[PDB]
């Protein structure tokens, strides 16, 4: 039941562009206990860097939902947390992600479902995509350098989850 | 003092060992450079310099054109005064077998004493050899499904340097 409650956990990539990236995504969601992927217009999928890059959780793309929009991505979730590489400070406040974490498993009670949104590599979610999201995530880096990696910024948020997860077990 | 907190990170030193597949070695970089980490050590790296790590070192391979390319792990962390390794979920008694964010204490105590910190990293999939875990005084294991347990490299370099930062803003108030 305690592993269960990461299988609703939706990873949501947004018209990811690098396959390699979808692969490592993959790999890091396996790695934290997660298993639901789902892509939204990915520009090569399947891809033998998506494999390669999984590195043994080729199950999850085997499994992975691919779908034409982000709101049939989102379809039958309970609440929705979205990162993107562009987060102009103008309409919603960010949640860091050890707040999103507590955010996910909170909203994961009574048989919750929670996706967790990921844009493109440089472009990021669009305003329209944005505003499907109830809460923005923002990884804290150093703000004179580049975004993270995709698939990097899926191990940070996953490993908040599985940290939290592990804490509320006292383990 | 403002001064002293503010360049705590180019003090720590990142030690890739036995890296086999070049595009690790620049998605290393990559996630060291975004968290404010610019010290990259490699021992005896398969494939360096490649083209391959520089594709994924985007944005940082200022950091590529730095490192420092070694024989063993004794070269790579002459000069550190605290060294942790990562290691499995099994804690090798009496080596201490930190979580990433006691990872990150750690690390933040030592830059405040004026040492210099050693992050060291295994080979992607065979981890450190029991000498090389036994030159670190820490190990440091990311919690992992135990039965998917081990993490893409330049992925577990991601969520150290992350912890690092998280406590060294915290330190700062900010």
């Amino acid at each position: 039941f305690q592993s269960m409650m990461l299988d609703r956990i939706r990873v949501v990539l947004v018209n990811t562009s690098h396959p390699g990236n979808i692969g490592g995504a993959a790999r890091a969601m396996k790695n934290m206990g997660l298993s639901q992927l789902v892509l939204v217009q990915p520009e090569s999928f399947p891809h033998g860097d998506a494999v390669a890059r999984a590195s043994g959780a080729t199950d999850i793309l085997d499994a992975a939902r691919v779908v034409d929009t982000l709101e049939e991505a989102l379809s039958g979730c309970s609440v929705v947390l979205g990162t993107s590489a562009r987060d102009r400070r103008i309409p919603w406040p960010l949640l860091d992600p050890r707040e999103c974490a507590t955010t996910c498993l909170e909203h994961l009670e009574a048989n919750g479902e929670v996706a967790l949104v990921f844009g493109r590599e440089y472009a990021g979610l669009t305003n329209e995509e944005l505003q499907r999201c109830q809460f923005h995530v923002h990884i804290p880096s150093d703000p004179e350098f580049g975004s993270l990696n995709l698939a990097a910024a899926v191990q940070v948020l996953t490993y908040e989850v599985r940290m939290a997860w592990l804490a509320a077990q006292g383990k």
